[PDB]
């Protein structure tokens, strides 16, 4: 069971881990792209937490916050941070939260006018490979 | 387990919780806000009880209802409330009853102003930090 | 296992229940309110049985009966109405008829005026208190 | 388990029972009508059989068949037809038929006149009361 | 369990049945007719074999085969085709082939002028029975 | 279980495999066609790699790639490539990556494929279990041919 980390400036979440302290703890995420091309509001589901209240208000106002990244990092004895994606010029535009009495969680959706992502090959130690790297201007084409 | 609560003025449940009597006990919820942005209404769904017949009347009649305050508190030893969603000027919109031979009803409310508050918990199961935002949304 | 009765004018069902013999036994319903405010049919599901010929004839025709009585009623020792919706000017809209070699139907009502009335059970199983809520559907009362 | 018949004029079946004989065995079917009304066609399914190719060629051709039944009969030992529904001036209006190799076909019916009957079984498992209603869709009666 | 063949007319498969060699073998199939009225494409899946290449490229092409000839027979000690679907000026309207890796399948329509159904009912004895055949030219409205 | 393998010009992944070295290990793929006839991309799906940044920047930029050929490979004894999808003048159209906590590892990527030309080989397989015929199909898919 990997982990997986959102750090959204200005709203924080309560991720007890080292590295990603006060961080959102994503559950699951998904994104796409279709064909220049249209580029889908990123979605991640996470708990009811500190973020939650902050979410909302975002979403209800509009305000961009400077840059949002999203990264994955392997379990075991090899935590290595495989996937990395940085969003620049990020709005919050869809919130959805839920809960029951029976065993809490919270859908959002992300737009952003920057993206990078990055990957990191793990070799047979568990360790760093190549890394790679691209970068394009959604906003600006 | 949790407990899920729903306190509606005008409109009285059977919960028999000593802090909260008399209000609506939640089986389940939720709520969603899209994009200036388009606010859904909030969808709660519990068994008929007291609440029902006039939950039907209000959503008949369209009347205002002052305030609806759904809060979530954990289970065990460590009752915390660490959810409390306010809602201001309440609009009953819809009401789905139903049953087999237990019967839930859903319910959905529309509400021009929201607050919502988040308590963390510690290690210790008691109250960390709050966290609370406000938004009007009749009057953006 | 709870025990649904519905009480149709001139629409007999074939319950052999002692204070509701003759009545339609319901094995599920379900009705829907949406925002003046548009009324959805109360649709109920009965097996096959007596009623089913004149609901069919009925739906067809489309002619209106005076009243609809569904009533539920709890099990065990203490056998309780705690719901008991009442319907008057009821108009058969739907009847779904199915069956299968390895049978029930489905059937809809519309209706101009409706009562609803809900009994608190105590802790004794008794009656504890009674809500009641009317409202003219057609008459916007 | 119970059985389920049907007699379509001039379309026979290869159903082995005394009663029925040559007549369509179905495995189960369904009927709506909705809200003058709107009736809607009577599905059936049963697996390919003797009727198969005169069903395709009626539905290509369309043309009218003078009479079709549909009867259930109860299991056990008492097998009383509980329900009779007699469809008059019918057309064959769908045909599906499927194969698999680890088969079924679905027809469709529709009929300008309707009728059906049912009985009322006893405790014991005799036959009781039986109501019957007629309807002329087509001449709107 | 069954045996289903599919023979279309110059796209051969690789079915090792004596009988049926060299055609398709077909897992599973469905056709439907709705209301003058309304032929739905007969829709058949099978497993990616040699057939595939030229399914290809007669969807793509559009090319006419002469017929196409869909047949079911019964297993066990009573190999009885019981179900003959014939179909006359054949189209090849949707070629859908998907593989993973865990286990390939591939789902084809096909779409004809003319329409021939053949069943056979089987006895107690597992022989034939009485052969239900009616047929109709679906473009010359017949 | 068999082995799928996607090589894309310019778009290498991280396969081990010593006959498919740096190529896309592809977890399962589905193709449509329908009817002149309109051709659907060739969606594929395999976990997030190195193929993955490289993807995403193709899809917004909409850069034509040469070639993208996707080969099915029977396991067992006999390593058979008995399907060979060639596609020449490639585009990117689509790009779903996904993530989770719950399951092992997970992550997916499902990518769609554009082309202007198509080559498809199919390999029969003997009793024994070795190469029997071929049979290949192409069309220009652009240029109606």
């Amino acid at each position: 069971a990997q982990d997986i980390f959102l750090k959204i400036d200005g709203i924080n979440g309560e991720s007890l881990d080292d590295s990603h302290k006060d961080e959102i703890e994503v559950l699951n995420w998904n994104w796409e792209i279709q064909q220049k091309a249209s580029v889908k509001d990123l979605t991640f589901e996470h708990a009811i937490d500190r973020a939650s209240p902050n979410l909302m208000k975002y979403a209800l106002t509009g305000k961009h916050v400077d840059q949002a990244v999203l990264v994955m990092r392997k379990a075991g004895g090899n935590p290595l941070e495989y996937l990395k994606l940085t969003m620049s010029d990020v709005i919050i535009t869809r919130v959805r939260p839920s809960g029951s009495r029976d065993d809490s969680r919270e859908t959002v959706s992300l737009s952003f006018a920057k993206v990078k992502q990055e990957y990191v090959v793990q070799n047979a130690q568990g360790g760093s490979g190549g890394a790679v790297t691209t970068s394009f201007d959604i906003k600006g084409n």
